[PDB]
């Protein structure tokens, strides 16, 4: 082809995060549109960093991650191989998984990290990107069901959000809905120690 014309992908851009500081959950945007576009093409991002759950972008598409251990979590579904913008320019992936649908960078500086849950309990509950904290029962290693169904919209753009523990710890990430008739009865997650797996 023509070599000189190849394009090259953007960074995936930090626009916003769920606010878990507090004792009500709420999502914030810090970038808007034009903001993110510019982000992207440079891979620099200067705005300053807080929290565990992110809200992320691409030029088309939006997700969450999530730092769980000093990483910054998402699903390759949504990141692909891209780097991320940070204040000094795009940063390289340090994990990519495809078959865990599984991608991570170094935790931002000014993030905070959830722990690696070792409780051993079934009661969970999911952030959404819309700061919905959603109740699941743990039904498997990489399943659990919602107590209260939704559809699938209620859903979508959350890949990448926190599974919990009742303690808060970090017990999985969220990478896919099962549903029926386009309501998801119940979500699939990479689990906690899939990501600590890849950490070695
Ligand atoms: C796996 C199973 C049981 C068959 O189910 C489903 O395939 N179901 C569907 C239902 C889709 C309807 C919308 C559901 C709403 C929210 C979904 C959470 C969500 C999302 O919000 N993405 S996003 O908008 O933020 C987006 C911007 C990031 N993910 C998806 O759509 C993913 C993406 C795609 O799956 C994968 O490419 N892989 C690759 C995997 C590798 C290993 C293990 C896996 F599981 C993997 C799942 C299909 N997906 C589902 O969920
Ligand atoms: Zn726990």
């Amino acid at each position: 082809s023509h070599m000189a014309s190849m394009k090259k992908k953007g960074s995936v851009v930090i626009v916003g995060r769920i606010n878990l500081s507090g004792d009500t959950a709420y999502a914030q945007q810090t970038r808007g549109e034009e903001g993110c576009q510019e982000t992207s093409q440079t891979g620099r991002d200067k705005n300053q960093v807080e929290g565990e759950v992110q809200i992320v972008s691409t030029a088309t598409q939006t997700f969450l991650a999530t730092s769980i251990n000093g990483v910054l979590w998402t699903v390759y579904h949504g990141a692909g191989t891209r780097t991320i913008a940070s204040p000094k320019g795009p940063v390289t992936q340090m994990y990519t998984n495809v078959d865990k649908d599984l991608v991570g960078w170094q935790a931002p500086q000014g993030s905070r990290s959830l722990t690696p849950c070792t409780c051993g309990s079934s009661d969970l509950y999911l952030v959404t990107r819309h700061a919905d904290v959603i109740p699941v029962r743990r039904r498997g290693d990489s399943r659990g069901s919602l107590l209260s169904p939704r559809p699938i919209s209620y859903l979508k753009g959350s890949a990448g959000g926190p599974l919990l523990c009742p303690a808060g710890h970090a017990v999985g990430i969220f990478r896919a809905a099962v549903s029926t008739r386009g309501v998801a009865k119940a979500v699939a997650f990479i689990p906690v120690e899939s990501l600590e797996t890849t950490m070695r």
